[PDB]
């Protein structure tokens, strides 16, 4: 007997424990977390025990900025040190007003720092350097709007409306993960690209089988794709290491002692039972150790009639999971510094 599934039992336990505790700590309704082994697509942990991580869809928020960032970089429209002006609000060519989470002093900042702070006013300028059809194409390549094809029941495909349907609001909201709906597994599969030299590897819960007596491992199916170039992947991976740097959205709370973390936070309004934007999903997508990623993690906590933030709600779950996984996988602490671009 060989265990044919990919789940790590102890990691799964840590995942469920942390997630349950955080959903309660924060007064959420539910949560989800997915842990992928980098390079293999092997699913190390999936919480909760339902098919929630596979069937629940929500607007992911600013974790979706990674797609926008990767599109602009891959199309060679901006570099990590390209500067844009950030301000409390910004009025766009099309008449839309974009605002940052909280008012702050107007300043110039690099692309790297814009992502670290997650300034929407800076992000929309990064996104405007590329057309809607191109961004939409990168969204599909990243796996949005499609089932990941994992062999579990009830997987949802999510909602990615054709860009031909995007109005003036959508043009911008889709840049920061609003006006699209994803699953937690889609989030993990997506962030893993940046630790896989731009390659998306479809997630798997079933290893092979021995096939010594009876060939039971699937013929063919699978297939990974190059979403983004190797250089684009490395660059986003470098930029993501700004998350736990001072001023980064994940500072302190997303840090895993002794390991370099690459991360993005998100906080997105979601539609409540009432039919209005009463709810929020707090998201966190991460890669660790950043210098040479071994796992990709996505966490969502959902709260009805309230605000939860990716950093304060979801990052602590990532931390508990990542801390165990590094021991469990016997990964030594980071010997190189956390990457920093000028901001
Ligand atoms: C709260 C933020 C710093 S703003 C920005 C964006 C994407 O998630 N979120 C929003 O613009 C969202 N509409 C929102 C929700 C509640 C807020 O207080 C502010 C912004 N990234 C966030 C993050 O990193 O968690």
């Amino acid at each position: 007997y060989q265990d044919p599934l990919t789940i790590n039992a102890d990691l799964q336990r840590v995942a469920e424990e942390s997630l349950n505790a955080a959903v309660k700590r924060v007064g959420g309704v539910w949560g989800s977390a997915a842990v992928l082994e980098i390079g293999t697509g092997r699913l190390l942990a999936l919480a909760p025990g339902g098919t929630r991580s596979v069937s629940a869809i929500y607007e992911p928020g600013s974790v979706g900025k990674l797609v926008t960032l990767a599109a602009a970089i891959d199309q060679k429209k901006v570099t990590p040190t390209s500067t844009f002006t950030v301000s409390s609000t910004r009025d766009m060519p099309n008449g839309e007003r974009i605002s940052d989470d909280s008012p702050h002093e107007t300043q110039d900042m690099t692309v790297a720092g814009i992502i670290a702070h997650s300034y929407n006013t800076g992000t929309v300028q990064i996104g405007d350097t590329v057309s809607d059809s191109v961004r939409y194409e990168y969204m599909q390549k990243f796996g949005w709007g499609a089932k990941t094809g994992i062999t579990l029941p009830s997987e949802e495909s999510g909602i990615l409306r054709p860009h031909t349907e995007w109005g003036d609001r959508d043009h911008y909201t889709t840049m920061f993960g609003q006006g699209v709906a994803v699953t937690t597994i889609q989030l993990a599969q997506m962030v893993a690209v940046f630790g896989q030299k731009g390659v998306l590897i479809p997630p798997r819960i079933i290893d092979g089988y021995d096939d010594e007596n009876g060939v039971y491992t699937p013929t063919v199916m699978g297939e990974s794709r190059q979403v983004v170039s190797e250089d684009t992947a490395q660059t986003v991976l470098n930029i993501m290491q700004g998350a736990t740097q001072p001023g980064g959205t994940a500072e302190g709370i997303g840090a895993v002692k002794g390991y370099n973390v690459a991360a993005k936070t998100g906080t997105a309004e979601n539609v409540g039972s009432s039919g209005s934007l009463t709810d929020t999903a707090a998201t966190f997508t991460a890669l660790i150790p950043a210098e040479n990623p071994k796992i990709a993690v996505a966490v969502v906590i959902y709260k009805e009639n309230g605000t939860v933030y990716g950093s304060t709600a979801s990052a602590p779950v990532f931390v508990d999971i990542a801390q165990f996984a590094m021991r469990e996988m016997k990964i030594p602490p980071s010997t190189v510094p956390l990457y920093k671009y000028p901001w």
